[PDB]
C-alpha cells in the first residue's frame, strides 16, 4: 500500500477555452473537477477546480508507461508494487476571458503549471497567451506545454502547431519548456505527461519556519440536513499554504478579517479563531504544509465562512505581524499591449483617478489611484488587503471595452 499524505506540490492548468484542462485533470486523476451548478450546465470551468493524485514508478517497467497512478504495475506488465513518489494536486483555472481575475487568484497557489493547447484550434488563441503571459508576470515557470486532442487532427497538423509553439515560446523565458502532445479524452499518452511533471514539476523547497501564512480561495458552512440535533460545526476555510506549517488547536487569525462598523465607518476586524480540524481531499491530518488545497475546520459561527465570505483573505498564526494596508504603493510595470484580447490593442499609461484592479495573493480588489510616477503609483482600496511580505507580486488590471484586462504588474512596497 501507498502512504497517505497531503499533497506537495500544486500545478496548475491553464489555457484558451475547451482547450480541454478539465479533461486533462480528469484524465490524469480520475476526477471531474466541476461541482458548481453553473459549471455543469454550461459544460465549462467557472470557480477554480481541484483534484489530487498519488504519482509511483514500476521500477521494474520501462519509461513512461513506468509511472502510475495507482498502487499497481499490472499496466506495465509487472506483479510488483510501484514505488511511491509523491501526492500532487491541480489547480484547475477557468479560461474564459472574463474569468481571468480568477485565475490569476489561482496562479498565487501554483507551483508550477500546464498550458493546454488544443491541435485542432488556430494558436495562439487569446487566453493561450494570456495565460501564458501571466505564469511568467507571477513567476511560474516551471511549465510543460501540452497539445491536447492530438486524436482529431492528422499527424502532419500536430507537427505544424508544434513548429508554431516551439517558435513561440523562442526568445522568452519559456524557450525551453517541453511539448507533450496527448488526447486528455482517450487517455493518450498520459504517462509521458506523467513523467514530465516529475522532471519539470518538481516540488519546490519549502520554508517550514517562516511564519505561517494560507491564502483562502474557498470558505464553507459545512453543516448539511439530515444528521443529528447537537450544536453547528463551525466554519471551514479553504486555500494553499504558501510558507509554515499549521497545526490542530493552533491559535489563528484571518485577515483583513470581517467588515463591521465601528465608529460610523466601515471597519475591517481581524478574526480570532482556533484550528479544530485539518483535511486534504477526503483525508484528515494534524498538521498542513505548503501544497495541496486545505480544508481548515475552525470554531467560527459558518455564518461567518459560507458561500466563499473570506474569499481572498489569509490565515496566520493568531500573534503573527501581518500588514493590512488600505492604501499600498506599488513599483510597476506595464504590458506593451492587451494581450488577452482578439486584437491586442496598446496599453495607455496609468493616470490619477483611474480604477484598477489588483490581484494580490489570493485577493482581488478595487483601488483609484492617488498618485502616479514613471515606476510608482499609489492606490486608494476599496477594501484593505493583508500583505504577508516585502515584495508580494501583485498583477494590474483596467477595465477596457466592459472586460477587466491585465495591463501590467509590479511589487507592493512595504
Ligand atoms: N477530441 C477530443 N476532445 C477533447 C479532448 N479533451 C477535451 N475534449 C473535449 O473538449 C471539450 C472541452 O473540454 P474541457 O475539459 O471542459 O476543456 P476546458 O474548458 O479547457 O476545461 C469537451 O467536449 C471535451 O470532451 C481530446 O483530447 N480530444
Ligand atoms: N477541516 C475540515 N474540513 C471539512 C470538514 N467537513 C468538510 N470539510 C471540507 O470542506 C470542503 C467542503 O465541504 P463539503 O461541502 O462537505 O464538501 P464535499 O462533501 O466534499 O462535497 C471539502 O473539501 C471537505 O474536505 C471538517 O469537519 N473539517
Ligand atoms: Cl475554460
Ligand atoms: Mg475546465
Amino acid at each position: 500500500a501507498w502512504p497517505k499524505v497531503q499533497p506537495e506540490v500544486n500545478i496548475g492548468v491553464v489555457g484558451h477555452v475547451a482547450h480541454g484542462k478539465t479533461t486533462l485533470v480528469q484524465a490524469i486523476t480520475g476526477i471531474w473537477t466541476s461541482k458548481h451548478s453553473e459549471e455543469l450546465k454550461r459544460g465549462m470551468t467557472i470557480k477554480l477546480g481541484y483534484a489530487e493524485t498519488n504519482i509511483g514508478v514500476c521500477e521494474s517497467c520501462k519509461k513512461p508507461e513506468a509511472y502510475v497512478t495507482e498502487p499497481s504495475c499490472k499496466s506495465c506488465g509487472s506483479d510488483d508494487e510501484p514505488k511511491f513518489l509523491r501526492r500532487i494536486s491541480f489547480i484547475d483555472a477557468p479560461g474564459h476571458e472574463v474569468l481571468m481575475a480568477t485565475m490569476l487568484s489561482g496562479a498565487a497557489l501554483m507551483d508550477g503549471a500546464i498550458l493546454v493547447v488544443a491541435a485542432n484550434e488556430p494558436f495562439p488563441q487569446p487566453q493561450t497567451r494570456e495565460h501564458f503571459v501571466a505564469l511568467g508576470i507571477i513567476g511560474v515557470k516551471n511549465l510543460i506545454i501540452v497539445q491536447n486532442k492530438v486524436d482529431v487532427v492528422s499527424k502532419e497538423e500536430a507537427l505544424s502547431q508544434y513548429r508554431q509553439i516551439k517558435q513561440f515560446t523562442k526568445g522568452t523565458w519559456a524557450e525551453n519548456v517541453p511539448i507533450i502532445p496527448v488526447s486528455a479524452l482517450h487517455k493518450i499518452n498520459i504517462d509521458s505527461l506523467i513523467e514530465g511533471i516529475e522532471e519539470y514539476i518538481k516540488t519546490p523547497y519549502r520554508d517550514l519556519s517562516q511564519k505561517p501564512v494560507m491564502l483562502v480561495i474557498r470558505s464553507f458552512d459545512v453543516n448539511k440536513p439530515g444528521t443529528q440535533f447537537n450544536e453547528l460545526k463551525g466554519g471551514v476555510i479553504g486555500g494553499s499554504i504558501i510558507q509554515g506549517l499549521f497545526k490542530v488547536d493552533q491559535e489563528i487569525k484571518v485577515l483583513p478579517g470581517l467588515r463591521v462598523e465601528k465608529q460610523g465607518k466601515v471597519s475591517y476586524e481581524p478574526i480570532f479563531t482556533k484550528i479544530s480540524s485539518i483535511r486534504f481531499g477526503d483525508e484528515e491530518f494534524k498538521e498542513a504544509k505548503p501544497g495541496g488545497l486545505v480544508a481548515i475546520g475552525t470554531y467560527l459561527d459558518p455564518s461567518l465562512t459560507k458561500a466563499d465570505n473570506l474569499l481572498g483573505s489569509i490565515i496566520t498564526l493568531a500573534d503573527a505581524e501581518v500588514p493590512v494596508l488600505w492604501n499600498i504603493r506599488i513599483k510597476y510595470n506595464l504590458l506593451e499591449r492587451v494581450v488577452g484580447a482578439k486584437e491586442m490593442l496598446k496599453v495607455d499609461p496609468i493616470r490619477a483617478k483611474e480604477t484598477l484592479m489588483l490581484s494580490v495573493g489570493s485577493s482581488t480588489t478595487l483601488g483609484i489611484v492617488t498618485s502616479v510616477k514613471k515606476d510608482e503609483i499609489e492606490v486608494e482600496l476599496r477594501r484593505p488587503v493583508a500583505v504577508w511580505s516585502n515584495n508580494i507580486r501583485t498583477v494590474i488590471s483596467r477595465q477596457i471595452a466592459g472586460r477587466w484586462r491585465m495591463i501590467g504588474w509590479g511589487l507592493v512596497e512595504i
